[PDB]
């Protein structure tokens, strides 16, 4: 290699130099690459970090970290508390926040800077729970805009969760897909320690540093060397906003391994926790009082974010796949607050992932961890999409540990940890933005990490790659946005078909004994078919179709459908349920009744025989028969239109939802709608299916069988309100449930769908805007409220957890 040559005048250089050269960035410590006198120059230390009130006025002397001296200011490097020590200044903290209007700047300044403040394990409840120790991060998170907690990603890890904040990308698609991972295709492996993170190859999407590049912007570094401390890395930055405007940095970022560090030594509120909070909040006090000095803490705008939270777990908590497996040998698997396997050896043909799940199915009473193959994880993690997720996971229960065997936990160390499903309130993190761009005194709404690149790039004036973000989600966050975003064409206009066949013209093997026979109540037929009632089941606009397809509205008393003549089903079906409905039961005269559609030809329908030939597969019907209005309407219900195919196994799910659920939220949330539908994602990549992508069909048919049913159940927030008549904001939850032939995911399924189906499709609880992904569908088109209220609707996830 090459060492020789001095950090002289280039301490935390923003361009690196190419070899022959040493460097003195932050990044060479890792690289081994430092120039021989970087520790000397650039890693001052003498006299500590704060101004005394001796110090005052003294003569420059260049070997302390930082400056006293009359000419400091100007020179960019002065101890940060250098103004209140010898200029009778006050520290921000003490100030009284007064509103920012406007960006108040130094000359020269083409734009706000952005700083990001970021928080290792930092997790929610640490706002309320550590306030008395925190007035920095308490003013900051009270005078300016905060959020009660943000959700981090899946696995609520480190690298997941950092790499997703600068990416707006979900981890299958960023690749970072854990703290550890195995590329099949590269041959490779990745860990905390070691080079092999250092590779280019790990790391997709385009993180914000570059897309602040790419676009003009310059950026410091987003790498932060072990062991610089932290007074020296906001010095660093400090230093970098005295720079000349040609040469100064728009966006910086600033990181804490703390609390994380501390929190999996002693548990998320052990007492050994209070001195790290009251050590980070010092060092937030630090900037601000350094912003101050250079006149910037009414310019920039500063973000306070954490990666994920922190959860009691201890060695006692570990389930061992050795109690469970007798092949324990023959399989890898990444450990921890999840679980991933894969086969020790794939020479190995004997490896049966199939028999390796059915060993970890329901085997113990109180078991913490349950096992999944990939794609039928709940579709809320988007959690399979990349080659580097194993095909087998383990959801791991929080508080828990799944280890491979005994020995290795042994050959208790610590008391907390991080990683479980990003629902779990111990998992959620922290957000606050000020400055002149963020609102004064704000709270929003909970809201995804996933949706923070877009809002940097818009406090930067950029362009965002693309990425999984809803961009206008979180408008709502701003003072000033620049993105006005406009709903998606619709891409296909149905058609409306009138009665053109006649009963005898369809064969497809269904009955249905309906033969049971006045010009009021045969107009009134008419009228419902025309979609006379259409605005009591249809509140917010049909949604849109947005690819190309062929697709009939579908009118009803009862319910209002879009039916797919490719697919020979509903896409989307909607009907409202007021607080006042009823439900009934189905006439035995009527248990298997299915009936033509006259609106639609034989050649575009189901088949009731495709059904009696195939032996695994049953059907259902996406507006429920138990939910009629009439016996008359009934017959509504019953159409080969509405019928969708279900495996007995999945029957059960339905039929609660329809009978017993939706009355009851009815009842509870002064009526709702319902949108309902199927959802074909055979490749697992949370987007919607073309036809020739389905793997499976009611057999003898061309009948597609979905991979998930969703339902979006909207009402009025302002629950006095009725769901038909409101004013105001909506209330919405979601699910897509998987459409399984078992239920081995439910435990306890062989007792009464009341112990066990709520439970079920709450784990499968989703935003509209993942059923968007799913269905190629645009909803809530038609409401008298802003779109950007709409976008924050659409991202919502109601969790079921309780408050945090
Ligand atoms: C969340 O948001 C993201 C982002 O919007 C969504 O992900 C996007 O989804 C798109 C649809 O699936 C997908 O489009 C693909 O793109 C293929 C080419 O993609 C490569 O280039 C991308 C662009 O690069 C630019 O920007 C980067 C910096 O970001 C620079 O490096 C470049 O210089 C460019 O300027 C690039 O982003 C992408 O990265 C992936 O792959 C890398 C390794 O190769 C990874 O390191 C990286 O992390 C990305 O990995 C993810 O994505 C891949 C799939 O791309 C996935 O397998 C991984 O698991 C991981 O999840 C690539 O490098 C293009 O080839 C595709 O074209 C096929 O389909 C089209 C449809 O229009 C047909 O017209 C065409 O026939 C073609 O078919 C051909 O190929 C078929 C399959 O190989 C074959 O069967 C067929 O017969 C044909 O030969 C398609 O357009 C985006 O790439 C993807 N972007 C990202 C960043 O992931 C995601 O959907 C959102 N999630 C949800 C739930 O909504
Ligand atoms: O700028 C970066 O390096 C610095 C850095 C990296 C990470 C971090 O922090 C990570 C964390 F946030 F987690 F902390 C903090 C940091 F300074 N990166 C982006 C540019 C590349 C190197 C890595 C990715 N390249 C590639 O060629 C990719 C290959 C495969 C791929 N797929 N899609 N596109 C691609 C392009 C060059
Ligand atoms: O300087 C850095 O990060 C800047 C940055 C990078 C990217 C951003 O993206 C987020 C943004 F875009 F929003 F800014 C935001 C940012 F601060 N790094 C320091 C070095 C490590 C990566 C982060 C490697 N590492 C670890 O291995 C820790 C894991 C867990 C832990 N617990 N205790 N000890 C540890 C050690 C920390
Ligand atoms: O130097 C860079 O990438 C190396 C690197 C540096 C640090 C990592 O990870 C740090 C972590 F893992 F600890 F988080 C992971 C890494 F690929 N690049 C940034 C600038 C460009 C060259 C490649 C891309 N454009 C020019
Ligand atoms: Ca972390
Ligand atoms: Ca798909
Ligand atoms: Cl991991
Ligand atoms: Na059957
Ligand atoms: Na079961």
């Amino acid at each position: 290699t090459a060492t020789s040559g001095s950090c002289k005048g280039r301490c935390f250089e923003l361009q690196e130099v190419g070899p022959p050269d040493c460097r003195c960035d932050n990044l060479c410590k890792s690289y081994s690459s430092c120039c021989h006198d970087f520790d000397e120059l650039c890693l001052k230390t003498a006299r500590g970090w704060e101004c005394t009130k001796d110090r005052c006025g003294e003569v420059r002397n260049e070997e302390n970290a930082c400056h006293c001296s009359e000419d400091c200011l100007s020179r960019g490097d002065c101890c940060t508390n250098y103004q209140v020590v010898c200029k009778g200044e006050s520290h921000w903290v003490d100030d009284d926040c007064e509103e920012i209007k406007v960006p108040e700047c130094p000359a020269g300044f083409v734009r706000p800077p952005l700083i990001i403040f970021s928080v290792d394990g930092f997790r929610a409840s640490y706002m309320k729970k550590g306030s008395k120790v925190m007035p920095n991060i308490e003013k900051l998170r009270s005078c300016g805009t905060h959020a009660p907690y943000m959700r981090p990603v899946y696995p609520t890890k480190t690298f997941p969760n950092l790499y997703t904040l600068a990416t707006g990308l979900y981890p299958e698609s960023h690749g970072i897909v854990g703290n550890s991972m195995y590329d099949p295709v590269f041959d490779a492996s990745f860990h905390l320690r070691g080079r092999e993170k250092f590779n280019h190859r790990w790391w997709g999407g385009q993180p914000l540093w570059i897309t602040a590049t790419k676009q003009g912007v310059r950026a410091g570094t987003f790498f932060w060397s072990v062991s610089i401390p932290h007074e020296r890395r906001i010095l660093t930055i400090l230093q970098w906003l005295s720079l000349p405007d040609n040469e100064r940095p728009s966006v910086y970022a600033f990181y804490s391994e703390q609390p994380d560090f501390s929190g999996h030594k002693y548990g998320p509120f052990g007492p050994e926790m209070t001195n790290p909070l009251r050590e980070i909040d010092k060092t937030v006090g630090q900037l601000m009082d350094g912003l101050k000095q250079l006149r910037l803490h009414r310019c920039v705008n500063v973000i306070f974010v954490g990666d994920h939270g922190m959860e009691d777990v201890t060695c006692d908590r570990t389930e061992f796949l050795s109690n469970y497996l007798t092949n324990v040998d023959d399989i890898t698997l990444v450990p921890g607050t999840l679980g991933r396997i894969r086969a020790k050896s794939i020479n190995n043909s004997k490896y049966d992932p199939k028999t390796i799940i059915a060993a970890l199915t329901c085997k113990k009473p109180d078991q913490h961890f349950k096992p999944y193959m990939k794609q039928h994880l709940p579709k809320r993690l988007h959690y399979a999409n990349n080659r580097r997720i194993e095909d087998i996971h383990l959801l791991v229960d929080r508080r828990w540990h799944v280890a491979r065997k005994p020995l290795d936990v042994y050959k208790c160390f610590f008391q907390g940890d991080h990683g479980f499903d990003n629902k779990v309130n111990s998992m959620q993190t922290v957000f606050v933005g000020y400055g002149p761009t963020f609102k004064y005194r704000t709270k929003v709404p909970p809201f995804e990490n996933i949706e923070l690149y877009n809002v940097m790039c818009d406090l930067l004036g950029l362009k965002p790659a693309p990425n999984n973000g809803t961009h206008g989600s979180l408008n709502h966050l701003l003072r000033t946005n620049t993105f006005r975003p406009t709903m998606p064409d619709e891409v296909s206009r149905p058609n409306y078909p009138g009665i053109m066949y006649l009963q005898s013209e369809f064969d497809l093997g269904c009955t249905c004994d309906d033969k049971v026979e006045n010009k009021l109540e045969e107009l009134n037929k008419r009228l419902h078919t025309k979609g006379s009632t259409k605005e009591r089941h249809l509140l917010y606009g049909r949604p849109a179709v947005l690819y190309r397809t062929s697709y009939d509205i579908l009118y009803h008393t009862d319910f209002e459908s879009g039916y797919s003549e490719i697919f020979l089903m509903p896409l989307w079906t909607s009907y409202t349920i007021s607080k006042q409905a009823e439900v009934s039961s189905i006439p035995e005269h009527l248990t298997n009744c299915v009936r033509p559609d006259v609106r639609v030809s034989p050649g575009f329908s189901q088949n009731c025989l495709a059904y009696k030939n195939d032996k695994q597969m049953s059907y259902g019907f996406l507006f429920p028969p138990y939910l009629s209005s009439s016996p008359e309407a009934k017959y509504d219900a019953f159409l080969v239109t509405n019928m969708v195919p279900m495996y007995p196994a999945f029957k059960r799910v339905w039929a609660y939802f329809q009978r017993v659920l939706v009355k009851k939220y009815a009842s509870e949330r002064n009526g709702v709608n319902v949108i309902s539908g199927p959802i074909f994602d055979y490749n697992y990549d949370g987007l919607r299916d073309t036809e020739d992508e389905i793997k499976q069909y009611v057999e003898g048919s061309s009948i597609p069988v979905p991979t998930h049913y969703y339902s979006i159940i909207t009402s009025c927030l302002d629950f006095t309100q009725p769901a038909d008549k409101c004013d105001g904001p909506l209330s919405v939850s979601s699910f897509i449930l998987p459409h399984r032939p078992d239920n081995d995911e439910s435990c306890n399924s062989s007792e009464d769908e009341s112990k066990w189906v709520e439970e079920l499709m709450k784990m499968h609880t989703a935003r509209v805007r993942d059923i968007e992904h799913l269905t190629g569908l645009d909803f809530y088109r038609k409401t008298s409220r802003s779109y950007s209220e709409i976008l924050t609707l659409k991202t919502y996830l109601h969790t079921y957890e309780s408050e945090i």
